[PDB]
């Protein structure tokens, strides 16, 4: 009898991944809005145990009709300490919110990218480890860190790749959600933006090719299945749950 988790998303093709798999796996339901067919947000942030936001073809700054009610119930939810979960724009937003700000990138990150871990407790709390990661990225602007969080990861063209706010949320420039298929989709969808790619410019030092993205899918999508899946064990921990007083045999 859990509230369900709230899933925003921005797009069709943009769904919730591995983490929904994960909240099906734990018998934990959740409800998707869609922003782009203007499905209205709650008025009330209590309604769900948690709030978990996927990427979208948008920019975090553009003027779009849910935006200031989005924001809004961001906010809520970090007073209210329904925990927020944000993947690539989600993390933008999330942090936005919160008095952040998003900025183009000197350079975009379209593939397969190499990153550490900052070297604080948090990391090793969430992510894992400190050991380098490989993470999934798709994007042309980056988060600033919002005030009261904690940096917890970095790559080289994007120092900001999360970070976590009150032992509870975390946000993510990466998408720790992907699954093969879905790499393989995004690929066919907009080929043009990858490296070779008739809308990329060549100068771009972390946009990859197809092939290279590709290259050996499954096994790399095996290995960021399982520090996501401790990830989302961790966050899924701060879900807000209602206290039994009495029992109902």
């Amino acid at each position: 009898s859990l509230k369900p988790v709230m899933i925003i998303q921005f797009s069709a093709s943009e769904g919730p991944g591995h983490f929904g798999d994960f909240l099906a796996g734990e018998h934990i339901p959740f409800q998707v809005l869609r922003m782009d067919r203007s499905d209205p947000l709650p008025a009330e942030i209590r309604d769900c145990s948690g709030l978990a936001m996927m990427g979208g073809p948008m920019s975090a700054n553009d003027d779009l009709p849910w935006m200031p009610t989005l924001l809004a119930l961001i906010r809520d939810a970090v007073a209210q300490r329904v925990p927020v979960i944000g993947h690539c724009l989600g993390g933008q937003l999330l942090a936005k919110a919160m008095g952040g700000e998003v900025t183009d990138s000197p350079h975009a990150e379209i593939g397969w990218v190499r990153a550490w871990p900052q070297h604080v407790p948090q990391a090793l709390e969430w992510l894992g480890t400190w050991d380098e990661l490989e993470l999934f990225e798709w994007h042309y602007q980056t988060f600033s860190i919002p005030p009261g969080a904690v940096h917890i990861l970095r790559s080289e063209h994007c120092a900001n790749q999360a970070y976590v706010l009150d032992d509870l949320h975390i946000g993510f420039q990466c998408h720790i959600e992907m699954q093969a298929h879905m790499v393989r989709e995004w690929c066919s969808i907009s080929p043009e933006e990858l490296k070779g790619g008739a809308e990329a410019d060549p100068a771009q030092p972390m946009v990859q090719s197809a092939v290279e993205i590709l290259r050996d899918l499954d096994v790399r999508i095996a290995t960021l299945n399982r520090w996501a899946e401790h990830v989302y064990a961790r966050w899924i921990k701060g879900l807000q749950r209602e206290g039994h007083h009495h029992h109902h045999h």
